[PDB]
């Protein structure tokens, strides 16, 4: 997903997915300790910094190849042979965040949590779980899709407090893998001969540009809602793990 601006949801789907996940935690009145939501906002600057850094600097963006932002659950690999992938990279920062949290270094803890949230966010994007990059055919489709997503995401906010509490085990890796498994299933609903064709023709016909946008919207909405619920449960797991209990 996009992350064009460090502090604005308008062009940052990643931040939007997290803010909505936090809203799910606020809406929950039976399980979530609201003190946790208070902490996230208290260190919101470090959180958002982490969410944004993943796409603009090393080692997070792997020299502009973003190899660590992909993870195919079937073979457990990214699109580049022998490169680091999203599951191990996301888990890495989840743990680094927790250790800094236990040493009372909040700035460090939430920066790292932000990075981890970014990776978990990417595997909910079908293309990232199937190694379809911006250079994959049709080229340019990957980024134009993620840009289009920012214009319609607000129509798919989860308005209840039911996140996927303890969705997977206690190992962050299981959550990233589990999320990628679900996103890869919805891959075909976004990337297929039709969308490929219309996206190519869209170049010379405004008529087609709208055609693929419409075709990918339903599945996009479904992917966005899941991402919010899984992220909410992921954040809750982090706090239960390092929250000193
Ligand atoms: C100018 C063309 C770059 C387009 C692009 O979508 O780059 C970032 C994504 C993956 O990262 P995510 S978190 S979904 O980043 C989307 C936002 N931007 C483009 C601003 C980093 O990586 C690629 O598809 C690999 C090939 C690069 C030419
Ligand atoms: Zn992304
Ligand atoms: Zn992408
Ligand atoms: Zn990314």
């Amino acid at each position: 997903w996009s992350a064009e601006d460090k502090h604005k949801e308008g062009v940052n789907s990643h931040l939007w997915i997290v803010n909505r996940a936090i809203d799910i935690m606020s809406r929950n009145t039976t399980l979530v300790k609201q003190d946790r939501v208070a902490q996230l906002n208290e260190w919101r600057t470090e959180l958002e910094n982490g969410i944004y850094a993943a796409n603009y600097e090393n080692p997070y963006y792997d020299n502009s190849t973003f190899a660590s932002h992909f993870y195919d659950p079937d073979n457990g690999k990214t699109y580049i042979p022998f490169a680091k992938q999203a599951k191990e990279t996301g888990a890495k920062y989840f743990k680094l965040a927790g250790e800094s949290y236990k040493n009372k270094d909040m700035k460090q803890a939430f920066f790292y949590l932000g990075l981890s949230l970014h990776y978990l966010g990417d595997v909910n994007q079908p293309m990232h779980a199937a190694n379809f990059t911006n250079l994959s055919y049709p080229q340019g489709f990957h980024s134009k899709y993620e840009n289009f997503v920012d214009t319609i995401k607000d129509n798919y906010k989860v308005t209840d407090g039911n996140g996927y509490w303890n969705w997977k085990g206690t190992n962050p890796e299981e959550w990233i893998h589990g999320a990628a498994v679900v996103a890869k299933q919805d891959y075909s609903g976004i990337v297929n001969d039709n969308t490929k064709d219309w996206f190519v023709k869209a170049a010379v016909s405004q008529e087609y540009a709208d055609k693929w946008r419409a075709e990918v919207t339903p599945m996009t909405g479904k992917r966005l809602m899941d991402a919010q619920r899984v992220t909410a449960g992921y954040i809750q797991l982090w706090f239960d793990t390092y929250g000193d209990r």
